[PDB]
C-alpha cells in the first residue's frame, strides 16, 4: 500500500505518582468509607509501579474546595497537555525529517478534553505548519483512539495515492486524566460505588508520521511499514465502556464486563486480519505467538487474557507491559507510545526466545466497544 | 475524480422559536438589565424571522431554576437530537438507493455534545449500520463542520479508489443549540455583555451520501458532482470565533472582527479554488457571479459581506437566506441544508436572470478561524 510510519515521538509530563497519591487526596477531602476503602485497596492490584501526571497530589487544581469545572480542566489542558503534544510531534517529525511545509494532514485524537478550536489548532501553529494543513480531531472513542487516528490517517494517505499527490501525516493522541482525580474522588464518595478509572489512568502525548510513500526516495527508511488493519464494534456493550461528559469532566464508565468482551474479540478479529494479509506473510508468520504485539495496556486483564486467548506468553507483550507498569493507562496516548519502546534495544533483549519479530500486531479497545486491530511490518 | 453526491436528507425538529422566545425566558428568569435590553433589539433585525427548535420556550430544561448542566444537555441532545439525525440519514439513504450495507464509512460532526462513545455510534446503530463501519466524529470546528466532514469524505472515498473499492459515505451533521438559552441568558445578565448567539442558533440535523463511484448503480445518477474543495486557516484568529466548554455547555465566542475576517477570505480562497480546477470548468463559470453560492448564513453581515466582496445579488445565495430567514443558523447542519434547498422547483424560480447555474459554490465558516470551499456540478 506504500504506507510507513516515518517517525515516532512521545513525551510524559514531569512527574511520577506512586499509589500513595490517589490515598494522600483521598484522605485530604473525604471521610473514610466502604466504597472508597475498596477503591483505594484496588489502586494496589492493578500492577501499576508508577503513574505519568502533569502534576502531583499538591498541584493547584485538584485542591480547590470541589473538583475542578470542566472549564477549568480545560484551562489545564492547553497549559500543560499542549506543550506534551508540540514536543512527541516535533520529535515524530524529526526522525522523519519532516520540515512543518511537508505536512499534508494530521490527525489527533483526545477525549480529556473539549474545545472550539481544537488543540489540534494550537499544535499546528505550534510547529509551525501550514494554513492549508487538512485536520481531523476525533472525538467519542477514548481508548482506541490511537489506532483509530492511525487507521483514518491511513485511509487519507491512500486518498492522496489515488491522486499521484505525495501525503505526510501527522497522527497525534494527548491525554491528561489525571486533573480528574478529585471528580472521581467525589463520585467514589457521593455514590458509593467502586469506580477503578482513577487507579488506571495517567497523562501523555503520542505522535507518529504517517507516509504514503509518494516523493519519497526508492529505499528511503522507514520503522513500521502499514500492512493492513481491522476495526469491529462489539455488540449491545455501550454500557460497558465510555466517559459521560459533566461539569466536572468526564465520568468513566467502566464495567467488569470489558475484560471477559475484550477477550473473546481477540482471537475472531486476528483471524480476520491474518486472512485479508496471511499471502503477504512468511511462512514464520503464521500463527499468534509467532509476531510480537503491541497492545493497549487497558488494565492488566487485558494482557493477561490476551496471552489465554491467544496462547502468547507476557514478552510477546513487553512493550505493553513496560508502558502499563511505568508508566500506567495514558487513554489513546498509550498505543503509539508502546509501538516506539518496542522498537529501542533493551526491548530486542526480552524478545521471545531471542526472537525479534519482522511483523507486529497491534491492538487497542476502547468505548463502543470499538475494537481495533492493524498488522505492522518493522523495518 | 468521480466522487458525487447521491443523496441528502434534512431534518429540523418540529417548533419554531419566534423572537418572542428570548423576550419570554429573559424575562422569567433575569431582571431588565442594559445589556439584556441590547441583546433584545439586535434579536428584532438578525434577519431570522423563526429559528428551529427540538422545544418550545415553555420545555421542561430550559426551565428549572439554574440552567441545565452539560450533562442534562447530553440526555436531550440523546432524546431529542439522534433521532433527527437518524430520519436525516435515512432520507439521504433512501435518495441515494442504498441499504445499510453498503455503507461504508461515517463523518460525522458536532459542537453541541460531548461523549463516548459518540452520538454517531448510536445513529449508525439505529440505522442498521455494519458493526465494521469505519467513523469519524469531528470534533473542534463548530460552523464549519459540514464542509469540513464533506471534504475530510471526499479524501476517505479516494482512499478507497486508490484500492479499487466502493466507498459510500454517511456525511452527518447535527446540532442542538437552544437548549443553551439559560447559558447564554446567565452569561448576558452576570457580565452584563451584548451576547449575540442567543439571537441566531437553531436546531437541526442534515446528512449527505457520498460515493466514489466504484460498482455503482451504472450510469449512475448523482444530485452534485464534488469537483474540488479548499481549505484554510486564517492566522491569530482563535479569539474571535469559538465555544469554550462550561459545566453548562459551551460559551459562545465572537469578536467584532469576524464579519471583516469572513468577508476579506472570500476572495484569495475562491480564486486558489479555480485555479485549482479552472481547466475543468467552461468559460461560462469563470467569475464569482457565474456559480450559484451555497453559503453558510452565519449571520446577516456574512450574506451581504459575500455580496459586497464577490460582486453578488441576495439571489445568487438565495436558498442560503431561505434557510437563514425560516430556520436561522443550525451551526454545522445548515450547509447541507441550503444544498438540498438550493435544487428544489421554488428555489430555480428564483436565480439571478432566471439562469439556473450548472456549478455551485458552496462555502462556511467557523471557529479556528477556519474557512471552507468547494465545488459541485449540479446535475
Amino acid at each position: 500500500l506504500g504506507l510507513s510510519i516515518t517517525g515516532l515521538g512521545v513525551q510524559y509530563p514531569p512527574y511520577s505518582l506512586g499509589p500513595d497519591a490517589i490515598d494522600i487526596l483521598s484522605k485530604r477531602y473525604h471521610p473514610e468509607s466502604p466504597a472508597m476503602k475498596k477503591v483505594l485497596a484496588i489502586n494496589r492490584y492493578t500492577g501499576i509501579d508508577q503513574r505519568s501526571s502533569i502534576g502531583n497530589p499538591d498541584h493547584p487544581l485538584v485542591n480547590k474546595p470541589n473538583p475542578p469545572t470542566v472549564k477549568e480542566l480545560h484551562e489545564v489542558f492547553m497549559s500543560d497537555g499542549v506543550p506534551l503534544a508540540v514536543e512527541a510531534s516535533r520529535k515524530a517529525m524529526a526522525e522523519a525529517r519532516l520540515v512543518p511545509a511537508q505536512i499534508t494532514h494530521m490527525v489527533s485524537t483526545t477525549c480529556t478534553d473539549s474545545a472550539n478550536p481544537g488543540y489540534d489548532h494550537y499544535v499546528a501553529k505550534e510547529l509551525g505548519l501550514s494554513d492549508r494543513l487538512e485536520k481531523v480531531l476525533l472525538h467519542g472513542i477514548g481508548c482506541s483512539g490511537g489506532l483509530a487516528a492511525l487507521r483514518t490517517a491511513a485511509n487519507l494517505c491512500l486518498g492522496h495515492t489515488a491522486r499521484g499527490k505525495p501525503a505526510r501525516i501527522l497522527v497525534l493522541a494527548l491525554e491528561v486524566s489525571t486533573t480528574m482525580v478529585r471528580s472521581e474522588l467525589e463520585s467514589i464518595d457521593a455514590l458509593q460505588e467502586t469506580r477503578i478509572g482513577i487507579a488506571l489512568f495517567s497523562d501523555c502525548a503520542s505522535a507518529v508520521i504517517l507516509s504514503n510513500g509518494i516523493g519519497e526516495a526508492p529505499g528511503k527508511p522507514a520503522i513500521y511499514d502499514l500492512l493492513g488493519w481491522e476495526n469491529r464494534v462489539i455488540p449491545d456493550s455501550e454500557h460497558d465502556l465510555g466517559g459521560d461528559v459533566d461539569p466536572m469532566g468526564w465520568k468513566v464508565v467502566l464495567s467488569p464486563r470489558v475484560p471477559v468482551l475484550a477477550k473473546a474479540s481477540l482471537q475472531p478479529t486476528y483471524a480476520d486480519l491474518l486472512s485479508s494479509l496471511q499471502d503477504q506473510l512468511p511462512s514464520s508468520y503464521q500463527k499468534p505467538a509467532d509476531f510480537d504485539w503491541a497492545m493497549h495496556p487497558g488494565g492488566a486483564t487485558i494482557l493477561s487474557g490476551a496471552e489465554s486467548a491467544m496462547g502468547l506468553t507476557p514478552e510477546h507483550m513487553r512493550a505493553s507491559y513496560d508502558r502499563y507498569i511505568n508508566h500506567g493507562n495514558s487513554s489513546s496516548a498509550t498505543i503509539f507510545s508502546v509501538l516506539n519502546r518496542l522498537r529501542e534495544k533493551d526491548m530486542d533483549a526480552l524478545a521471545p526466545g531471542g526472537k525479534v519479530k519482522e511483523y507486529v500486531v497491534g491492538c487497542a479497545f476502547g468505548p463502543g466497544i470499538n475494537v481495533e486491530m492493524c498488522m505492522l511490518k518493522r523495518r
